[PDB]
């Protein structure tokens, strides 16, 4: 109604990859089981991921309180000198460690650091705060069996997209707000995430089912991954709500330019400066939410992964 | 907590009027009756409106459905092209005409066109939407009997500040979808508005004891005026809920820099301009909330005033 007409104003580049036919594929389920939908973005998601570097990689279970997590290791050489956990977007009901294979690559190529995929637990089965609570818990398997897996767990990162930047910042506030070491948490990388606003200025203006970021969407998502309404407040959903304004580990945050969840970065960012915590932002012109995923097809979603990457690295 | 230091960032001639004493002023009576915080506001507001414009001023009573309300005509010429109608703000629960005298004499003088303030029921006592439909019939009234009152009703147009300026656009947009006609609006003046964002990048960084539009503020004055949750949803309530891409009269669209509700203002303007209908916004560098009443001492809000004139005599 409002609305800006995005797939008029988005670049040719973004273009292109909408207009992408997969023949192949069976039509979205908008009315199958959750595991259904969950099937088909893996399968839609293979195209996008082909091509991704060739590297060591090692699969792990991990213990937690909930239960034993998947984990996959992307080791580009022999002598990393840190590691970075990657949580995979997909509103935290959809995605997995395949669905998000080729940024993991990427990263680690660009990086030169193992990457750690944490295949945390998706929602509805499970409910905030489990996913943290999951990932700090592999977080400091790792760090306590660091010689055994053959990793360097002095210097750790947080990297994700979308609702996966949410739990990359969320867990990184959970062990400072925690007083848990499991490694000096050197750097988060952050695109396009969402961080507890309810509404904005861009909220407003976009999204729609291009994106699958409408208002009502988003509050299907939250309806998943809560359990309680009172958790809307948590300083561990809405990082808004936690104090930033000290010692929060150096951020990297990337806006996409057509995504009705930009504010939410540039209030993280706007926030972090004003209390001179490291920081740095980069909106990515012409861009739709999700766009990390099409590096193959578009020089921005390469751009943001190497930016990332590089801004990890430079805290080393 | 997060919020910026609003205080250190104003600009020099905000800051003589935050640090203006009245000494002879009683202190805020918090813990009063409505009634109390009224008398209150009206007594302390007398300072700011001292040394207003001279000129011819009646007031009277006009029906509406709920019953009479009073009104006050402004006439700064005998040749008045229009008639502005001012509605004050005051979080819709404080103000009245003498509060805003200034304002509205300044808005005259400046547009050389009659103003009408309208003594729209408070709330809680009223609660949406009795003030819009209290405005909408006086103007219909004035507009029936414009030759006995001596104005010229062939053009109107609303402006106000604050709860005002909501109440502003939500006139205008009420006379549009239910089709009535009492006078072609030239145009809408709105000061530092409010439109129904719940939550915005500026309502997270600003609000303070400094301008009283904290979250918790600003959630009590919705309470007041509304009554129901699900009022919040209306189109004449959340604006952004009615359709902003047609048949929407000239907006001058001020924000204020320092204030919460600075963004509501940034998004009625993105989105009208977005939809071509036609606006200007300006940014008034250094200023809280509620500016417009300090004219006398700060340059700026006679500024907003002159600007918001010429704006509405520019539609003419």
């Amino acid at each position: 109604e409002n609305k800006l007409p995005v797939l008029d104003l988005i670049s040719a580049e973004m273009k292109t990859v909408v207009n992408t036919l997969q023949p192949d594929l069976p039509p979205w389920p908008a009315t199958g089981t959750i595991a259904e939908q969950r099937q088909y973005y893996t399968l839609e998601r293979r195209f996008w991921n082909a091509g991704a570097p060739e590297m060591a990689t090692r699969a792990y279970m991990v213990p937690t309180k909930y239960g034993q997590v998947e984990t996959r290791l992307f080791c580009p050489q022999p002598d990393s000198p840190a590691t970075l956990f990657y949580l995979h977007g997909g509103g935290f009901i959809l995605g997995n460690l395949d669905t998000h294979d080729r940024i993991m690559r990427l990263l680690a190529s660009y990086s030169q650091c193992t990457v750690i995929g944490i295949d945390y637990t998706l929602s509805p089965e499970a409910r905030f705060p489990q996913a943290i609570e999951e990932i700090v818990a592999a977080c400091c398997y790792f760090h306590q069996q660091a010689e055994d897996y053959q990793i360097n767990m002095s210097r750790i990162g947080f990297a994700g997209d979308s609702a996966g930047a949410m739990l990359a910042l969320a867990s990184a506030l959970w062990l400072r707000d925690k007083q848990i070491d499991c490694g000096k948490v050197a750097g988060v990388l952050l695109w396009y995430g969402l961080y507890g606003l309810r509404d904005s200025v861009t909220r407003r203006l976009l999204g729609g089912v291009w994106d699958g970021l409408t208002q009502q969407d988003l509050q299907m998502y939250e309806e998943a991954y809560l359990s309680n309404d009172a958790d809307r407040e948590s300083p561990y959903y809405c990082l808004f709500n936690n104090d930033l304004t000290r010692e929060v580990p150096p951020c990297f945050i990337a806006g996409a330019e057509f995504d009705p969840l930009l504010d939410d970065s540039r209030l993280l960012y706007q926030t972090l400066a004003a209390h001179q915590q490291p920081c740095e932002f980069k909106l990515y012109p012409g861009t739709l939410h999700a766009f990390l995923h099409y590096s193959r097809m578009m020089k921005t979603a390469d751009e943001a992964l190497r930016d990332g990457a590089q801004f990890f690295t430079a805290q080393l």
